[PDB]
């Protein structure tokens, strides 16, 4: 289905879905790709991280294992 | 580690962990879900409610924030 | 007719039959298939188990033994 | 992929696939046949049916519907 995939701080790889939606109600963030369904996935290992920036929406990083 | 991260009507974010656990000692409920690790996280933004149904199992909801 | 066939830690064999349902009424967890009649089997010999997953649903799985 | 994708006693068509092996881990029992790629298939329509001779291995049959 929709939704988020992943949790704060879970463990991720290339690759990884870690939101689907028909919009951006999740902007990608740093290491973070797109495709055209607005999914949202992990362009590296590393770590899930969500931020709010308000204004500018809720975006999602990804934080590289090392 | 395990156990529970949140607290009978704690304000969550899109994303947050609500129990880690090795089971599914609790359940996901509302607008919750699991990983493969059995983590219970926040689908949307909102309010920790626990819910115990006695043999039915425990179940962790997260009321959509007002 | 339909319900479940498998007691919880019952011994199976590969191709045992252990639900036969209409729909998911039950889903199929590790080592266990899923005909086209939403029929539940044991893809390996084993031990069947079940479990709730609240929000995700009911899972039937066959743990391998020895 | 790999895996039985029949269950006990489950109504078959001629040619369809009733194991995925890498191996022969489940042997022709009768009216099955086995592709070079040690797939095993029904030869007529009728019901599978699976047979555990231990250490003379595991066959599968397909008695003829009628």
């Amino acid at each position: 289905r929709l939704g988020v995939k992943r949790y704060e701080g879970q463990v991720v790889r290339a690759g990884n879905i870690l939101v689907r939606q028909r919009g951006t109600r999740f902007k990608p963030g740093k290491n973070v790709g797109m495709g055209r369904d607005f999914t949202l996935f992990a362009l590296v290992d590393g770590v899930v991280e969500f931020q709010d920036r308000g204004r500018l929406g809720r975006y999602v990083h990804v934080r590289p294992l090392a």
